[PDB]
């Protein structure tokens, strides 16, 4: 039996697990330190790449062997990213036939590495160890030709004593690395399969007698005032006879030093345990990351450890941190970079943390394996909470109790070794609050046993495994955790007394354009007991940088390396792009995670609530702004004293206000620089309407001309000619000073390009009929009506699915055009993606301005991060390049927008609002292409004016719908807007006056017999040029009896019947809210 | 002597003389009789056997008074049942030993309620 | 049935001493033995509605308590609950009262808690 | 209402001592504190019938007891009575159980009295 | 037991104007007094932490009071405007086995009971 096919064998020849000492981070300087006696083995290694293990040249490990003709590879790296073999992406399925513990012998990518190294003479009066930080997925070791042993777990280190087999001067290190092993069956994460020596290597030496391991814990008193320190030291003798001096020095965050321990110790293998008291220590948090330092010296052996005073506990189901309720505002993060793969640098690790904090995130979940030691250090130093997670996932093996690898005896010691090698390595980091047993790896005895071991070893941190809690309550965890639960579930949890707090380890799936209804989750978390937050899935899109045929860069996903089978773009689940460029959805996270809450008491008076745990608002620079029709007119700084929890009032003197629309913004920013952001960085803001605007209506006295011919109606007003087709009932062309403004007709449009969420819930199949109804339509009827100052052009159109749609254009003397749309859906049609018009203008029109939410794209269920203001952009930067092109660019709650070719402006106002988007390509283009690179060049701009477009959703991306309250259900709907083509931008508050009343008749039986039923008929005529939407209320004897909702299109009568029941003998008053009354007798 | 890490009374010294050979542990099991085997008790009530050997410590605190000290230990158990254990030591060298057991909504009947510990022969 | 421990709350205590002689089994250390209690409801309601009477029971003492909380209306025994409070723990109860007619009505327990309730 | 003595049973005791000094109010004379109880019923009955559970409570102690007698059926709380037994006095209670289906049923109290009942 | 929430219900008065004091009473007599000041604007709630001593089998009761810091047109320094009390710990009750005897003498009209130097 092969060692790489045997699950019971977990390693050979490897040292026991211990805490991290190398490299050290110095909290005072923020520089990395190494030991004196230290040789890096990073750099170039002779490298040979084979298809399997049995296509390797014999005797490749022997000194004598000649490798001169081999290729050179750089360490550390994943060899897929250097050229060799191909990367493979699979979600759940294994990339080989599943039959554990067996792996293929024909297709199993192998990599041999050779390298000579020089050991100094003075090293051999000392003990010498070779340290691999991480290899994937199995390897053998040879030194100077001899076999030392092997190791299996991909994301925890391997350490070998060599003092016996290593000579002064030149020594040979030979490493064989297999891609797939028994170990692979527990590494079935949703990610790329890579291989190779992808973390550092290095040699170091220690005295014969030395400190092997250190465990430092801390407790705090009931008041969280005083501390204790609990110190375990484990010593190890390897042939030392003389006694050595042990010294243990504490260093404070200030810098002061105290000797705790100074004693002589006879050389032996023993564990020494101390307890110290410490008065009013400085407590570590994510807000205030105060670190202490333990300096340990035994003879000439010196080591340093960074710890922080901080206590995590549960009281009556509630999750406390240093005595305060804690809310996990978290994200999942894959150790992934587009150019290097898993081999991620410190520079990029610092970029990530700073970006997170800048967007109000306080927690990271190492999905789903331990990271490089340096990550946890940097979380200690900058201040992030961590959920550390063992490298166990067996999704591809069924979770049935008989089948699952969690309940097989032969996989026991494997499960145990992966968890134990995470805990022992990380136990000292204050940032780590929760141990996680794995991810999607079933439930059984194998996890039960390993859990109980953790708790007896470390009592200071809470255990978490979704795998068990998905099947209900589980004794061996401390936290109830579910993935992508719907609201109902959260509310159910909260409804009864609970001993355990509820945490969503994954929620709000960010695949493509997503993260809908975030605020709606947090509105429930903050209100109801036992709910303490969660972690978004996920931080970064796993796209590989690649070049196409022409040589233009694109982000590559599953099936862009001839890799079959593959799960396409299901690895592209980020809130940032691969190069850390934010996706609009990040700006919604920041707004929903912010730690200040502001409530409007009165127009002038506002109540600020401080939701930090350990920070006074006095640390922040307060400002307020007022905006008149979107422009600032007043700004004023202020400071406000508020302790954690407190509410304080803020008075704002308001100016006298004209008929314009006023909006107040209140923000908080950093008074001075911090390690993670500059002075003036904004950490929280909130807006409020002060005054709605006064809308003008202007009687137009100027005329309008009308010329009919066979195939065209033509309507002239001022210096603008509108051309309608009698044969397509569409506005085809607008001439403005003999200059063409349209490149394709103005057409009703019901579709949007399917997002990743939409594809997941089969939207394209379910709502197909609305796509067809966006392209095809029968013209049923078409008429016009002139008046002294205006001409109306009506077009009635039936649509696939048998839905009617009315379109009315009114042109006024002053060259304004009102554009109305009613839509009457058919009794058996499904929900509507979008309501609005679509048309194309020349590309010349290259600059857009608008008064609305901005600056970035918002949608119906993700627009809290939109600040109302005036904005200006080029058309090119009015979309967002999603790795898989999708719906993008929408602006919400817009008053007005204008396109500009320099001279001519195409202006559009709402009545009183619209949603819009501009593209430099067709919808058809955007639906077709699957990569950013393939987006064509076009001599035109597509414009979308829309009543509304359905929410994005994303509670998951494999069936979940947008919440009911963001879906256009099939009922009657109307919608209008004003358009003008002029050299300047006219006042959005001024409009052409039109009549606004309906004609109404009521009619019934003036009498009836006791018991009978009264039938009240209502005719409603709409002669006016706009769609009406009315609530017809029937009163009996003064009391509200019934109500109907109607939508009358222009030039149309609507008839209603109400049925009245229960009238007793005598006379009875029937009246409406449309000035119609009638006495009814009951014989 | 109490353990902060196992929330169990581990040792009693009486004039520097060890009285315990293993900690005082809650115990819910009994060794199946011939009748028990006949009605499948070992299968039906397995979860109470596991809950006699394994337990997570959720919480642990103490409270001194002039004449006494109380040591509380909250423990969740296989089947998701909670069990509270309170030791009060008095000046006169008496110790009161209390146990509550709150079973989970879907656990079967209990064989036994009580403590177990070992002393020298 | 009458020899089976069905899954409900259960408490249990005993005294242990390690000494050269055997002490009197009848003598024990004194400890406090009372619970803190608060009752609370809507002081009023509309004929037909339902009255919700909430009870908080704190146990500061070093032993498990086992109590029978009885709710009286207008002197007559209306309902009872069985509780088991562990040491250093509060327990909350809700009772639902139904059928109160117009007029004032006496709500009291067997834990020295009383309250007049009006029915509009 | 919640400050009136309505007509129901009531008990009440105190200690008195005539001495030259004031003794500790916390220290009292020990006395027995238990009741003797018996439970009895029809070991069986026909589906639809009514089970009649009889309880005797003898008080041989020198103080009046106030007890909440609770009846359980199949481990669920069915009914509760409030009693006041004066010294050197037996009280008798009868409970009526209704709606027992075919099959065996566990009748028990909070006074350590149990009994399997059959329903033909 | 150690933590207490103070709420200022004056319209136009800061609680800083008053002298705070807390006292602990063992079986009625006091054993510990301390003075304190607390800053709280109209409406505000503020926490107050009180270190507690180790407590024997006696009955403990806290009293928290506010008084006038200096004289006013209507009253003298020290005058108490507000106080509240709380049970800290209930007492442990002793029960003592009595070994000593009691005589009894019956006659036509009297029963006589002798114990120590008291006849009933
Ligand atoms: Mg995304």
């Amino acid at each position: 039996p092969y060692e790489w096919e045997n699950p019971q064998l977990v390693s050979e020849g490897t040292e026991k697990s211990h805490a991290s000492f190398i490299p050290y981070l110095d909290p005072f300087s923020g520089e990395w330190e190494y030991p004196e006696e230290f040789i890096s083995l990073n750099g170039n290694w002779r490298f040979l790449f084979a298809k399997n293990p049995f296509e390797v040249p014999e005797d490749f490990f022997s000194e004598k062997f000649d490798d001169s003709n081999w290729d050179e590879i750089e360490v550390p790296s994943n060899w897929e990213m250097k050229g060799y073999g191909k990367p493979i992406y699979t979600n759940v399925v294994y990339p080989f036939e599943p039959n554990p513990p067996f792996v293929p012998k024909d297709d199993n990518p192998t990599g041999v590495y050779r390298r000579w190294i020089e050991i100094p003479e003075d090293w051999f009066k000392k003990e010498i160890f070779l340290h691999f930080e991480g290899v994937r997925s199995f390897f053998y070791l040879w030194v100077n030709g001899k076999k030392i042993g092997f190791s299996k777990d991909s994301c925890t280190p391997a350490e070998f004593r060599l003092t016996d087999v290593l000579r002064p001067g030149k020594n040979l290190i030979t490493v064989e690395v297999l891609k797939w092993s028994d170990g692979s069956y527990l590494e079935d994460q949703d990610m790329w399969w890579f291989a190779g020596i992808y973390r550092d290597v290095y040699l170091y030496a220690l005295p014969k007698f030395h400190i092997r391991d250190v465990f430092v814990r801390t407790d705090l008193d009931e008041n969280y005032r005083n501390g204790k320190i609990f110190l375990d030291v484990e010593m190890r003798n390897l042939g030392e006879e003389e006694e050595k001096d042990l010294e243990v020095t504490l260093i404070t965050p200030d810098g002061d030093e105290k000797t705790l321990v100074k004693e002589t110790v006879k050389p032996e293998d023993r564990v020494l345990s101390f307890a110290f008291d410490v008065k009013d220590p400085k407590k570590w948090s994510a807000e205030t990351p105060h670190l202490y330092v333990l300096k340990l010296k035994l003879g000439e052996d010196e080591k340093k450890v960074n710890f922080g005073f901080r206590k995590i506990e549960i009281k009556d189901g509630t999750l406390l941190f240093n005595g305060k309720p804690l809310y996990i505002k978290g994200v999942n993060r894959h150790e992934f970079d587009p150019d290097r793969g898993h081999a991620v640098t410190v520079e990029r690790m610092i970029q990530d943390i700073k970006l997170m904090k800048q967007h109000n995130i306080n927690t990271v979940r190492t999905s789903h394996y331990p990271n490089q030691t340096k990550w946890y250090d940097l979380c200690d130093y900058f201040g992030l909470y961590v959920i550390d997670e063992a490298n166990i996932e067996s999704h591809g093996i069924d979770w049935d109790p008989e089948v699952t690898l969690a309940n097989r005896w032969e996989w026991e010691k494997a499960h145990f070794d992966r968890i134990k090698r995470m805990v022992e390595r990380d136990k000292n980091h204050p940032s780590i609050i929760f141990w996680s047993l794995g991810n999607e790896a079933g439930d059984g005895v194998n996890f039960e046993k390993a859990a109980l071991w953790i708790k007896k070893r470390d009592n200071t941190r809470l255990i978490h495994y979704e795998g068990t809690t998905r099947r209900g309550e589980s004794y061996y965890v401390d936290v109830f955790s579910l993935m992508y639960p719907k609201m109902d579930i959260l509310l159910e949890y909260a409804s009864k007394k609970r001993e355990k707090p509820f945490i969503m380890c994954e929620y709000a799936h960010a695949m493509g354009n997503s993260v809908g209804n975030l605020k709606d989750y947090w509105d429930v978390i903050e209100k109801y007991p036992y709910l303490h937050g969660g972690c978004i899935w996920d931080w970064v899109d796993q796209g590989i940088r690649k070049k196409d045929e022409n040589g233009r860069e694109f982000w590559a996903y599953g099936g862009d390396f001839g890799d079959t089978p593959n799960d396409g773009n299901f690895c592209i689940n980020g809130v940032v792009l691969p190069d850390r460029t934010p996706e609009p959805e990040l700006y919604e996270v920041k707004k929903v995670y912010q730690n200040v809450k502001i409530r409007q008491v009165s127009k002038d008076t506002y109540e600020v609530e401080n939701r930090y745990l350990f920070t006074n608002l006095e640390m922040f620079d307060g400002a307020w702004k007022i905006r008149k029709d979107g422009e600032v007119i007043e700004e004023k700084t202020f400071k406000i004293f508020a302790e954690p929890g407190e509410k304080r009032l803020l008075k704002i003197p308001l100016p006298e206000m004209d008929d314009s629309e006023y909006f107040l913004e209140i923000s908080f920013s950093l008074s001075e620089d911090t390690p993670w952001a500059e002075k003036g960085h904004v950490v929280a803001w909130e807006q409020f309407l002060l005054k709605a605007p006064a809308f003008e209506k202007k009687s137009i006295s100027d005329g309008v001309s009308l010329r009919e011919d066979g195939k065209h109606l033509t309507v002239e007003a001022k210096d603008t000619v509108y051309v309608f087709s009698k044969l397509t009932g569409l506005l085809e062309q607008i001439l403005h000073r003999r200059k063409k403004i349209l490149k394709s007709p103005v057409v009703p449009n019901f579709w949007r390009v399917p997002t990743d969420n939409d594809i997941g819930n089969r939207m394209p199949q379910r709502l197909a009929i609305w796509k067809r109804a966006s392209k095809e339509r029968k013209l049923f009827k078409m008429h016009w009506k002139k008046e002294e100052n205006r001409v109306s052009v009506h077009s009635v159109f039936q649509l696939p699915g048998n839905s009617w749609v009315y379109t009315t254009y009114t042109v006024f003397g002053n060259g304004d055009v009102l554009v109305d749309l009613s839509l009457i859906p058919a009794e058996d049609v499904p929900e509507i993606p979008r309501i609005g018009f679509q048309f194309t203008v020349p590309e010349e029109f290259g600059t857009v301005e608008w008064y609305g939410r901005g600056p970035h794209e918002t949608y119906w269920d993700r627009k809290e991060s939109g600040l109302f203001a005036r904005y200006r952009k080029a058309v090119g930067e009015m979309m967002h390049r999603y790795v898989r092109p999708q719906e993008t660019g929408n602006r919400s709650d817009v008053r007005w927008f204008a396109l500009s070719d320099g001279e001519t402006k195409l202006f559009v106002s709402g009545m009183p609002q619209i949603d819009f988007s501009v593209w430099p390509f067709s919808m058809e283009d955007l639906e077709r292409v699957q990569h950013i690179s393939e987006l064509p060049e076009r001599d035109f701009v597509t414009v979308n004016v829309d009543f509304r477009q359905m929410g994005l959703g994303g509670d998951d991306s494999w069936g979940a719908m947008p919440h009911l309250e963001y879906r256009l259900l099939p009922k009657p709907y109307r919608f209008s807007f004003r358009m003008r083509i002029s050299e300047e931008i006219p006042s959005w508050r001024v409009l052409a006056a039109i009549p606004e009343t309906l004609h109404v008749e009521m009619s019934s039986e003036d009498v009836i017999r006791e018991g009978d039923t009264l039938r009240v008929k209502f005719s409603l005529l709409n002669d006016t040029p706009l769609s009406k939407e009315k609530q017809v209320v029937l009163f009996v004897d003064g009391n509200e009896y019934s109500v109907r909702r109607v939508v009358i299109p222009p030039f149309k009568k609507e008839e209603l019947v109400f049925k009245v029941e229960g009238l007793k003998k005598g006379e009875h008053l029937i009246h409406t809210n449309l000035n119609t009354r009638k006495t009814i007798y009951v014989r």
